[PDB]
C-alpha cells in the first residue's frame, strides 16, 4: 500500500527533479506531493540536510552529487550473466526453451550464458558463431549501418546448412525486417531442424550490448507461434534491459 | 505528525544503499541488518526493493537497483557551472576584495563564462599558455598533448608572455607542484592571477577559477596563501559539480 510514506515521496520527489529541465522551487514541487504544505517543506529541507537534494542560493533545488556515489555502485555491481540467470527463473513461460546469452565481438557472438532444456549447437560458454547465421547475431548486426556492415563482412562467412545466409545482399534483407518487429529468427543456419528467435538487450546507454535467444525444434512450431514468442521474447529482453539501466 | 513518523526511514535508506554501493561482495537483508544495527528493517527493504532503488538476487543479496541512475542522469544533465560558481561565491564574503573568473578550455584557448566582483568580460577568448586559469588546466594534460596543442606558439601579449613550449614545460612543472598557478604579468603588465582547477564527476578539470591581483598587492607570501584557500575553495566547487 503506501509504506514507508517518506521513503515514497522523496522518491517521487527526486523523480520530478531529475525529470525538469528547468529548476523548481520548493512552492513548484509542493504542488506535486498530496501533503499539507508545512510538511511537504519540511520533507524538503530534510532531503537537503540528507544531501539528496541541493538548494540553490535562489531556493531552487537540484539532485545533490551523492547520488552519483550509488550510480557508480550500480553500474560497478553490473554483471548481466547473472541478471539474466534471475529474470529466467521467474518467466515460467520460457521453461520449454533453450536461452542463450550473447554478446558481438566483430563478426561473430559470443555465448556468455545459456539456460538449457528438454529441447533437443550445443551452446557452451565461450563457444564462437559467425553473427549473420544466429538469431542474436542477426538481432545484434540489424543496429549495424550499411557502411558497418560492409566493413566487417567484405568476406562473408561461409555457411554452416543449406539455409545460411548466403550474402551480405540476403542479410541486409532479413535485418530489414529484424528492425521492423524488434526480433529475430534463424530457420536453420545454424544445426538442420534447429529454429532460434533472438531479442536485443541494451545496457544503460541505450546501445545494444548483447542477445538472448530461444531455440527449439522448428518442425514443432507454427509460423503464428513463432511470431507469438518472437514478441513475447521482445518485451522478455526490454524487462531484461530495464534491470541494467535502459530507459526506454 | 504523518510523514514525519517515516523520516527516520530517509536517513536509514541513505545508508543501506550507501553500504550497498560501497560493499564489494553483496550482502544479504540480514548481514545489512546487522551491519547497520536497525530494527522496521524488513519493511523498509521491500520497499526500496520495490521502487527498484535496490536489486535482489536470486540468492537472496542486495544490489543497488537502476533507479538511482535516474537520478545521477538528472544530475549530469542539469549541471550549471556558472550558477554553481555564482551561488558558491557569493557565500564566501571573504573573497569580496578580489575579482574572480571562470572558465573552460576550449583547444588552445580559455573562455571566460563567469566573472565575479574590467578586464574580463564573458565570453572573451584568451590564449591558455598565458592565463593563469590556461596555466592550471593545461598542467592536467599529458607531454603529448600539449606538443600537439601548440606547434605554432601563440604570440606573446606582453613582454612576460612566455616564450616557448620549453618554457612552458617548465611553467607546468612547477604548477603541478604547487597545485595552483601563477600569472605573472602575461595578459597584462601590472596584474598577477592565481588559478586554480574544478573537476568533474570523472576526476578531470573541467574549469579553472582565478583571482586577479594588483601585482604589488601581492607579496610572495600573499601568494602562497591566496594559492591554498583558492585550491580549497575549487575542492569545495568540484565537489558540488560531482567530483
Amino acid at each position: 500500500s503506501d509504506t514507508v510514506p517518506a521513503l515514497r515521496r522523496a522518491v517521487r520527489i527526486l523523480d520530478l527533479v531529475a525529470g525538469s529541465p528547468r529548476d523548481l522551487t520548493a512552492a513548484e514541487l509542493t504542488r506535486f506531493l498530496d501533503l499539507p504544505k508545512s510538511s511537504a517543506h519540511g520533507l524538503l529541507a530534510v532531503m537537503t540536510e540528507l544531501d539528496l537534494l541541493a538548494r540553490s542560493a535562489d531556493g531552487t533545488l537540484r539532485i545533490g552529487p551523492h547520488s552519483l556515489r550509488w550510480a557508480n555502485g550500480f553500474l560497478s555491481h553490473l554483471d548481466i550473466v547473472s541478471t539474466f540467470n534471475d529474470h529466467l527463473a521467474q518467466r515460467h513461460d520460457l521453461d520449454p526453451y533453450t536461452v542463450t546469452l550473447t554478446v558481438r565481438e566483430g563478426g561473430e557472438v559470443v555465448y556468455i550464458g545459456c539456460r538449457n532444456s528438454a529441447q533437443p549447437h550445443t551452446f557452451r560458454i565461450g563457444m564462437r558463431l559467425p553473427a549473420p547465421f544466429t538469431a542474436t547475431g542477426k538481432i545484434l548486426l540489424s543496429d549495424l549501418g550499411p557502411g558497418e556492415l560492409r566493413m566487417l563482412f567484405s568476406q562473408f562467412p561461409q555457411p554452416l546448412t543449406s539455409r545460411s545466409v548466403a550474402g551480405l545482399s540476403q542479410l541486409e534483407e532479413e535485418l530489414a525486417l529484424t528492425r521492423a518487429r524488434g526480433y529475430s529468427i534463424d530457420d536453420g543456419q545454424i544445426r538442420e531442424g534447429m529454429l532460434c528467435i533472438g531479442a536485443a538487450i541494451r545496457d544503460y546507454s541505450g546501445a545494444a550490448s548483447a542477445g538472448i535467444a530461444i531455440s527449439l525444434i522448428r518442425s514443432e512450431a507454427s509460423d503464428e507461434k513463432i511470431a507469438y514468442l518472437g514478441e513475447e521474447l521482445r518485451t522478455t529482453a526490454n524487462a531484461l534491459s530495464e534491470k541494467l539501466g535502459y530507459r526506454s
